[PDB]
């Protein structure tokens, strides 16, 4: 039988918006990548820059083996809200595939909007989930181009540019590789031609380097939490110390096992009327997610554990918890179990959990 | 385990193409909304106006309650078709959100065509499914500035309109909020930027008037039935008295139900060769379903009844039907069960059944 | 119970890449064919003609009957590669449903275009899957106007093409008739407006002839095999003998049945170090049957065998085969009966078989 063995496990701070998050799961079943074996490792992590002036440092680093080949993307950040609508970042990283590899360094603001404001919706509408709205990129990035692989890449565009009016809608059917493409449509997701301000080979100290200076905007429908959670994806704010996100996954034709670790802000928001809640849940991953759910008929066997700060009670849960001991609540089984295999396949139907003192 | 259990009952009229349907249905599988709980009663009603000029006097009311708001459209319109592809409109109604409220009236008209007619299709195939054409929609609509709100929104629009070139393409990442966007690409359907030829602020009896007149066309590909079977669904021509529907669902995190009941025209239509079918199955409702009805696993509990007028007997059905009692078919269990499961998931696979006298 | 049975088997050659490959199939659940019964026969044919040149020439017939309407497809076609990138194609055929028929003759070229080439993916990507592209058409087609039907259809298109300019853009809503449209988005593929170049009447040795010049072109984000696998679809130099391949499939209201047979080149490939591989599954396929293949919960009873020339051997296989006889070995249930349930409801996870001598 395919069956799928979860564990959550959220442990909350009091007052503090932190939580600390584990997630175990294993099922039997392929993965719907048509090149296995597929691991992966990621690590994330981010501290306090300069709090006065809003920055954070924020690092990544991706590790995978896809069909023997080993890939390995790093990426370092520093990042500030300018304003509420706009935000800028400046990083470097590097990318390595097997014998390959190449750095970069970038610097980018993006400017995010929502379609329309109103108060009507505001005052009624106690906790609203779909936000209509576009967003605006505005990149600039630099590439030395120290090997012939580099140059050969660099020469091929700007002949392609220069040569192809249809360059600028064209390069979104090389940019959404495979079936990210047809993820886009799925999530009420739109993407811009892109606009190219400036493309250029500069001197560098150590060579050659490609400079290119571009825009592009991404429409959203209310679904995607980049736009529509702006504000709260970036919580600069309740960053008092560095948090951090360990995650991995193995597979192979035989299936899936994953691990998550982490802890970070924004976990638990203000609910008003002095009640609190875990945050809604994002509509994407589900979403996405739900495109590969879907292949393989499996039975649930999840738990999920969550623990209040002492003196925390819930108010309201619904689908409802199993057992409770002091502030440790458990949730398996019975509906819980029904919503567990419903959003592995891709629903959204919402799980509510409210505490308060 | 999850259960869907349903019943299904249509009697038919004599001769006449009315019927009354009634449907009831309940499944213990969480809804796909990201607000929950969510309720709605739905009431509808068509009264002939001036059959000389083919004038129907149709009126909603939806009411619904999500998250603790509370919801309220009314709409009651006068329309008729003036030619077979023109149809013209005029009505009124309002909306009503929590404190918040707003009314509206207008007159539009829609025009619907096909891409090509052949007498070569016409003759060959009986029972035509597929026909691929654009509709177009002239709106002009009147709203009263009567609450801060409204004006702030209105200003608002304005303001956009004047200083966006592209308010005609993103207005429609606001229009199709959430996943109503994802859907149009499923049903093969496409809306064209709009064109907006006139917005004024009118001197009301009572006050300010927020006045638009705008177009837009939309293109379907043959499942789109608002396109393919335009003449089909707006029966003017039967209705020689009032025809009405209620219907409701109620739902949570444990499960949805829900209860239709109606009388109206078009249930049945001629075949052919002397013999009567129940109207083919819309496309769109089985497809748009379609993407919430995969979350769940579930075992099909159904059973439908059709009551044929005196005199009548079924002459073809596939799936068969299990047993009869005079003019009562029943359908339950075996190859019946198999197709409710599939249209509920989506699919539209055809259930035929042609009777005569 | 909803049981899914099929049967496959695949003979490969020693050394040559041909292969035998017959596949049986039988389930008890409905098609998603809005009209039903459909079944269907298919017959292709292709022989060498000028090895010289690398001129092949193919034959299809394509007979159907649909709710009892009979439909045919004819089609004759020489091919040949010019370049790398370019193929060129003269033939004629005839399509006939029901009382009418007409005939056709045209000629045309297709260029394929990767968007980049790059010398670090492959050096570093020993079995590469996507592969973003564009592929372009170019179109002469003649129909001779010798009934009533042409001519309407005829004189309608040339004063559609006349009056309205968005035409190269709505013809695509005609083009992909219902759910055809659908399937564009789920393969990561766009079709581009056509190009009208000229649209003539000609006067022929026996009549009036329509003839039409016309392009477009197709972008694929990587899973599009017509793109990506451009070359290895059309193995013209492995084909030293005729080959063939006859299917059909019947179906209604209670289950499907489907039957395959052929031989022809290409089945196996050389996957380097001294081993070959049966050839990388086509997504487009998977990911197309995807769209129907979630509708009814089945089981799988499934089996394949593949039969390798003699003194070679199964260096890996994932899943693993349960049996072998000699040459002859066999895969059933386990992991196997996962990854069949997994490709039969659209997912594309790997199934990789290396053999060698
Ligand atoms: C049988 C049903 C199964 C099931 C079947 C499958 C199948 C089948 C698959 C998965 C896959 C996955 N499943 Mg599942 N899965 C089940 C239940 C679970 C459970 C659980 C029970 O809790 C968990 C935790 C998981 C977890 C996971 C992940 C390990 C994995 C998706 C990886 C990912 O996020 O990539 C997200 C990837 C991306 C976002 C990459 C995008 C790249 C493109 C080009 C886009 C660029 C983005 C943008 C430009 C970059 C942003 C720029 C800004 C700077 C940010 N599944 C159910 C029970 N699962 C998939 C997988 O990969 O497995 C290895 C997969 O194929
Ligand atoms: C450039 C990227 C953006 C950004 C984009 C997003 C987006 C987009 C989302 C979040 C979401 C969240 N972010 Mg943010 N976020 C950024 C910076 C931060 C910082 C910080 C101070 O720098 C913090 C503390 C956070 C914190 C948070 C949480 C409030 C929230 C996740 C809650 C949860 O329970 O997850 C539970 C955690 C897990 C289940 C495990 C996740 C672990 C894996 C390793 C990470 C995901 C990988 C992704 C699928 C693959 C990346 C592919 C790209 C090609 C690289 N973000 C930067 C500025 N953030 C999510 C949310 O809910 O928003 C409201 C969300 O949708
Ligand atoms: C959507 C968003 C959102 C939302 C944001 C951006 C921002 C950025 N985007 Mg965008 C799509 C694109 C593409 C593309 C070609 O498709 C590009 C090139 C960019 C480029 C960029 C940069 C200009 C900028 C900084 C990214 C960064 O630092 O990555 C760092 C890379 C990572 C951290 C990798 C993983 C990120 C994932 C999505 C985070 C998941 C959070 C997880 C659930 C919880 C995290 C807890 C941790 C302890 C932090 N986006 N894009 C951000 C910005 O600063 O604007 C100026 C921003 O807020
Ligand atoms: C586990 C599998 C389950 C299942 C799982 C689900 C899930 C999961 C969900 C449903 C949902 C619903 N299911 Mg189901 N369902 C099952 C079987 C059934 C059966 C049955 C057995 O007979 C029935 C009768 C139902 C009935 C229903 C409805 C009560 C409901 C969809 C509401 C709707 O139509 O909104 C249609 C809504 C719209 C058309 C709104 C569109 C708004 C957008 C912005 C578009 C504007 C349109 C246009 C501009 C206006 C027109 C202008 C012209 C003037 C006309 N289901 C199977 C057995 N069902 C959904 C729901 O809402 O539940 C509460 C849902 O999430
Ligand atoms: C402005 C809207 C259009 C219109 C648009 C449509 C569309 C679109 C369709 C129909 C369909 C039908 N219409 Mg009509 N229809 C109109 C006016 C009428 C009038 C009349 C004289 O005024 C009559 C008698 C009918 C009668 C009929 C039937 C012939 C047929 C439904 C058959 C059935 O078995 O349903 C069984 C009944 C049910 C299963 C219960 C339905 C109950 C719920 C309350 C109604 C649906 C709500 C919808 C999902 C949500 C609306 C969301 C919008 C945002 C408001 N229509 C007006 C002019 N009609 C359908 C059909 O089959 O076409 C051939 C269809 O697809
Ligand atoms: C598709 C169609 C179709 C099809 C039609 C329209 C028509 C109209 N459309 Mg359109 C999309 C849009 C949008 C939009 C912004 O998305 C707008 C603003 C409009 C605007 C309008 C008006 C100009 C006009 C009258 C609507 C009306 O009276 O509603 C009244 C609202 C309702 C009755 C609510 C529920 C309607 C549902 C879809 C009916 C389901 C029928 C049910 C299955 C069986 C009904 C039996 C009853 C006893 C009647 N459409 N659109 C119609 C017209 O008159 O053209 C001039 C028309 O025929
Ligand atoms: C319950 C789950 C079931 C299941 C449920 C379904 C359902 C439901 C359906 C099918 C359908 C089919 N299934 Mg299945 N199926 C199952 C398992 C199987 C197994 C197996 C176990 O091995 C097999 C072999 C099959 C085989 C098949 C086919 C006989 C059939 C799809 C026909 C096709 O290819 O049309 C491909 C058709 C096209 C490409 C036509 C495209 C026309 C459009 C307009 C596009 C034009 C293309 C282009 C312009 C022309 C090219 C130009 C160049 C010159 C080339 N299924 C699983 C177990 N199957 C479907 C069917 O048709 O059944 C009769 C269907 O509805
Ligand atoms: C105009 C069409 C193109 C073409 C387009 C394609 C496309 C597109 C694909 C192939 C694929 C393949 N082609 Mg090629 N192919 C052409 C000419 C040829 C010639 C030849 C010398 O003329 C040969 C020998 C082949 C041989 C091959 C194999 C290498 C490979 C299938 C492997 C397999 O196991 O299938 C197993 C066989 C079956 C499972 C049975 C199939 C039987 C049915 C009758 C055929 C499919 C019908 C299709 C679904 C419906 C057609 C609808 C259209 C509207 C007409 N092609 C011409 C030039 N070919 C596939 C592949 O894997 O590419 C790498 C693929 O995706
Ligand atoms: C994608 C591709 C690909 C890929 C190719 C074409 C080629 C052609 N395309 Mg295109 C889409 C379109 C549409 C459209 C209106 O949608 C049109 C009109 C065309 C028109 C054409 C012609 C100019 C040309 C020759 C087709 C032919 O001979 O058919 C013959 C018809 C058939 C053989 C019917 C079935 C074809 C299926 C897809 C083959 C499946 C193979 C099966 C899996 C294994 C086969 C083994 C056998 C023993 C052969 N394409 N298109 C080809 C060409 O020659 O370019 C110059 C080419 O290589």
């Amino acid at each position: 039988v395919t069956t799928a063995h979860s564990d959550y496990e959220i442990v909350l701070e009091g007052g503090s918006s932190w939580g600390k998050v584990k997630a175990r799961a294993k099922v039997n079943a392929p993965p719907a990548s048509p090149l296995l074996p597929a691991d992966c490792d990621v690590k994330l992590n981010v501290k306090p820059l300069d709090p006065a002036k809003g920055f954070v440092r924020i690092s990544a680093v991706f590790e995978s083996i896809v069909d023997s080949t080993k890939n390995k993307l790093t990426i370092e950040a520093d990042i500030a809200n300018e304003t509420k609508e706009r935000r800028i970042s400046v990083g470097e990283g590097m990318v390595s595939v097997g014998d390959f590899s190449h750095t970069f360094s970038f610097e980018g603001s993006v400017v995010n909007l929502f379609y329309y404001r109103s108060d009507a919706v505001r005052r009624n509408v106690p906790n609203p989930i779909y936000m209509q709205g576009r967003q605006f990129h505005d990149i600039l990035m630099k590439v030395p181009l120290d090997n012939n692989d580099l140059i050969d890449t660099w020469e091929g565009t700007v002949k392609a540019i220069g040569s192809t009016g249809a360059f600028n809608d064209w390069i979104r059917d090389f940019w959404f590789i495979g079936p990210a493409f047809t993820a886009l449509n799925e999530g009420g997701q739109r993407i811009s031609r892109i606009e190219v301000n400036g493309l250029n080979t500069e001197s560098g100290p150590k060579g050659p380097v490609g400079v290119s200076r571009w825009r592009f905007s991404h429409g959203g429908s209310g679904m995607v939490d980049s736009i529509s959670r702006w504000a709260e994806l970036f919580p600069s704010d309740k960053l008092n110390r560095p948090a951090q996100v360990e995650a991995g996954f193995r597979s192979d034709s035989q299936g899936i096992e994953v691990k998550v670790d982490g802890e970070f802000p924004g976990v638990s928001v203000d609910a008003g009327g002095g009640l609190r809640r875990i945050l809604n849940h994002p509509l994407i991953p589900l979403v996405h997610h739900g495109m590969v759910g879907k292949f393989n008929n499996f039975n649930v066997d999840a738990q999920l554990k969550v623990v209040l700060p002492k003196g925390y009670k819930i108010r309201y849960a619904a689908p409802q918890y199993r057992s409770q001991n002091l502030e440790e609540y458990r949730w398996s089984g019975g509906a819980y179990a029904r919503w567990v295999e419903h959003v592995c396949k891709g629903g959204v139907g919402q799980f509510e959990i409210l505490y308060a003192q």
